[PDB]
DNA sequence: CAGTAT
DNA sequence: GGCAATACTG
């Protein structure tokens, strides 16, 4: 009934929350066709809104037929459609398994013993189906230093080019410096086993931002947040790049009016703080670390479903 | 920006 | 008024 928030999903995300007032007491055309096409990568409240209205599309199935006649898709859009059915599959943990080899394999070969992959997600958090991929991708702990941040190295780039030569990386959705995602298919098994394609998202993070990402991109989301605002009331700032102590509420407004002033974050550039917003960073090497910091016990991946 | 993604 | 926080793109 107040599940009634698929209905909300459209954008709503307060609202959606808090279903997860009475009430005592105890639908619409184009919002379950919203509801239904922002399932799609790339269409979101807004695009699927203007699918209905402008397109006359009520169905994922419609969208799939009538794609390649409709100049305004952007490309991340396309892939969405064209991949949509196997998007839609669960990753079943042993397969992820196999991912998580490939990808570490194929990441010794062509970067090196001074990188390390690591799969996170649902998958790190021990269920047995996983929506899609998330891997970090980062220099050990041995590596040498760098005068310059990872990211400006290229080598996201370059280890996408490896996976693609290789047939396994197959299609974009976005790509940038600190984040690629995209479907990767592994090489078929020998009867041969053809394998789906399956979303796969690549995030390069600094050797001092690991534990951090590690919550982060472990997650879950709802964990995420939570720990986030208990980081909050504490006057920190948590994010996948580490925890940095701000102080009280107004020298964190402060501090953003120097080194935030965006809608875009509090102060990173290629996955690095700003020098000020540096300054603040509490260093942590472990998880547990930033547990403790934040004064919350200890959970294991299994663990951070709330 | 103002949409999309995580 | 604000709510977790950040990346990529037309
Ligand atoms: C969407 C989102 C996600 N995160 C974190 C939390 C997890 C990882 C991966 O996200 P995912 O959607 O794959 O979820 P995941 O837990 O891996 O589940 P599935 O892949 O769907 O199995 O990123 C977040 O901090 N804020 C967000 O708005
Ligand atoms: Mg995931
Ligand atoms: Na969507
Ligand atoms: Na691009």
């Amino acid at each position: 009934q107040e599940m009634a928030d698929l209905n909300n999903a459209l954008g709503e995300k307060y609202k959606v929350s808090s279903y997860h007032k009475l009430l005592k007491k105890a639908t619409k055309p184009k919002l379950k066709a919203i509801q239904e096409l922002t399932q799609v990568h790339g269409f979101g409240p807004r695009a699927a809104a203007a699918l209905f209205d402008r397109e006359g599309i009520f169905t994922v199935d419609e969208l799939l037929q009538k794609a390649d006649s409709i100049p305004s898709l952007t490309d991340q859009q396309r892939v969405g459609i064209k991949y949509f059915y196997d998007i839609n599959e669960k990753i079943p943990m042993q397969e992820s398994v196999l991912h998580e080899n490939y990808l570490r394999e194929k990441c010794m070969e062509v970067l090196g013993k001074d990188f390390s992959i690591l799969i996170c997600g649902s998958y790190r958090r021990r269920h047995p189906f996983s929506g899609d991929v998330d891997a970090i991708l980062s220099r050990t702990l041995d590596a040498p230093p760098l005068s310059e941040p990872v990211a400006a190295t290229g080598v996201l780039g370059h280890f996408v080019e490896f996976l693609e030569s290789l047939k396994y990386l197959e299609a974009t959705m976005a790509q940038g410096p600190l984040k690629y995602m995209g479907m990767g298919r592994l090489p078929p098994r020998i009867n041969t086993k053809v394998y789906k394609a399956r979303r796969v998202d690549i995030r390069l993070i600094e050797t001092k931002s690991v534990p951090t990402a590690m919550l982060t991109f472990t997650g879950s989301k709802n964990f995420n947040v939570i720990m986030r605002q208990a980081a909050i009331s504490k006057g920190y700032l948590l994010n996948e790049y580490g925890l940095f102590k701000l102080g009280t509420p107004e020298e964190a407004r402060a501090l953003y009016e120097r080194i935030g002033i965006r809608g875009k974050n509090a102060g990173e550039e290629l996955g690095v703080p700003k020098d000020e917003l540096e300054d603040k960073r509490v260093e942590v090497r472990s998880e547990q670390d930033v547990f403790d910091v934040l004064g919350m016990p200890y959970a294991k991946p299994e663990n951070r479903d709330p």
